[PDB]
């Protein structure tokens, strides 16, 4: 514990999901605003953060027991914080499959949220015929779906990422939040006192000192790079690509329901401009290189995110734009043969049980590590800055602290995947510098 009034905090990764939350919950609970710093590469929302997108998925996890609070915090928060609401699209959400395997997965999962035994039940429907998945998805067609079994949350729909990060910065900024970017942004290292061992700021690139009783690296994907963090974190990426609806067609596909199978991969409903995104599912890519983070002793093998800010003319790996064009025959069956855009690598980082690292550092006294994000926690944006303001003062939960502590030794690579990610270095097709 320690004065909410005069201690000063520096967040790290200030336009990313974690570090947004944690800026805002220290203003919510009463840190003067100028004592508080933002830090990052780019203005907020950063073009870099995983949150910058048209869309995130909203549902439930309930793996752990900080998964089912969390989620329903979250919830709770898209549903009724003022700032939140407007980017919280309530369209519902389904989970569908027509595989034997893949439909035993789901009547699993339904299982889960009833043997929970609070009331899941009401929000999430079992659907057993193709009558009930074309009434949740209306643009699909009867012969399409045949034999597709179906888990709707109607809790669910999907998150304006970036919209909701910026609303963010925006009540900070209006508060009187310091911020710093660029070379003024970009995280070095820390500073210490003169036992080496407690944090009293950080230094960045352009050699701007920040000093402050508190550091927050939530540099999201780029953590484990800026920092040694043991393998705990593996940087993987995702891929994306847009296609182009036509105003009849968007029309049509107005507030249609998230669309997920884990056999293909999802797509959103279709954003101001009719443009709707798709995503395929599969394990991530690393993208290891010889790196020496702050504080390492020797370079270490840490998978560097490949930024699609900082190489515009990135796409994604071939292998990309087969899985993409199956989910979009799979599921958008009359635009098989639109052309897609704003084909992107976006970047995540998985722990190896896929919790948070949300902890101090064991050695840097007053710098707190807030990652781990694991690919599912953009949700999280509204309430998650609240447990790491916790973490500061001193009242975390054990039971949470325990699950987001310091933990070196698990395989982060295969994390929860089912496969250790495949290196973009052996994944040709997203590389276009050499027209050059
Ligand atoms: C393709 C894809 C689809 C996804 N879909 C969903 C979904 O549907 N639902 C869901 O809940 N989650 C989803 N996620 C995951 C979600 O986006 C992430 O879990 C979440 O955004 C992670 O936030 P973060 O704070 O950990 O990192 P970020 O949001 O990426 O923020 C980290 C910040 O650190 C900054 N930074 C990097 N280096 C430095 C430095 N040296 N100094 C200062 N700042 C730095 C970056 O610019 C960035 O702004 C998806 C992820 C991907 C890749």
């Amino acid at each position: 514990a320690h004065s909410r009034a005069s201690t000063k905090v520096v967040v790290v990764g200030g336009g990313g999901t974690i570090g947004s939350s944690t800026a805002l919950h220290l203003i919510r609970s009463g840190y003067t605003p100028s004592n508080i710093t933002v830090l990052d590469v780019y203005k907020t929302p950063s073009l870099q953060s995983a949150g910058h997108d048209l869309n995130k998925i909203m549902g439930i996890r309930l793996r752990n027991g900080p998964d089912l609070q969390l989620s329903l915090e979250s919830l709770d928060m898209w549903q009724n914080d003022e700032l939140f609401k407007p980017f919280f699209h309530q369209v519902g959400m389904i989970d569908c499959s027509s595989s034997k395997e893949g439909i035993e997965n789901l009547r699993r999962k339904y299982q889960t949220l009833l043997d929970a035994g609070i009331g899941l039940e009401k929000t999430n429907v079992w659907l057993e015929s193709e009558d009930e998945i074309l009434a949740k998805a209306p643009n699909f067609t009867r012969e399409q779906v045949k034999g597709w079994k179906g888990l709707f949350c109607t809790d669910g729909g999907w998150l304006a990422a970036a919209k909701a990060i910026n609303a963010i910065g925006i009540f900070l900024q209006d508060k009187g939040v310091k911020f710093g970017f660029g070379g003024a942004g970009t995280f070095q290292q820390p500073l210490f006192a003169a036992d080496g061992k407690t944090c009293i700021g950080l230094e960045t690139t352009d050699g701007t000192k920040y000093f402050a009783d508190k550091v927050v690296l939530a540099a999201g994907a780029w953590s484990p790079t800026l920092v040694d963090l043991e393998d705990q974190c593996v940087s993987k990426a995702w891929v994306f690509a847009h296609i182009q609806l036509t105003p009849k067609e968007a029309d049509a596909y107005k507030n249609v329901p998230v669309v997920y199978d884990g056999e293909y991969g999802f797509f959103f409903e279709p954003n101001e401009y009719g443009v709707i995104k798709v995503c395929d599912e599969f394990p991530g890519f690393s993208r290891f290189k010889l790196h020496q983070p702050y504080g390492a002793a020797s370079p270490k093998m840490i998978s560097v995110p490949r930024s699609h800010a900082k190489h515009p003319t990135d796409t994604y790996p071939d292998a990309s734009e087969v899985t993409i064009r199956k989910a979009i025959a799979r599921f958008l069956p009359e635009f098989k043969d639109k052309e897609l855009f704003n084909r992107t690598m976006c970047w995540c980082t998985d722990t190896a049980d896929a919790n948070l690292l949300i902890c101090e550092h064991p050695k840097w006294k007053n710098f707190i590590l807030a990652t781990g994000d694991s690919g599912h926690s953009f949700k999280l944006l509204p309430n998650i800055g609240k447990h790491v303001v916790e973490l500061l003062e001193g009242s975390l939960s054990q039971e949470m602290a325990g699950a987001w502590r310091w933990r070196p030794g698990g395989d982060a690579l295969r994390s929860r995947r089912g496969a250790p990610a495949k290196d973009l270095a052996e994944m040709p097709g997203w590389k276009h510098d050499a027209h050059l």
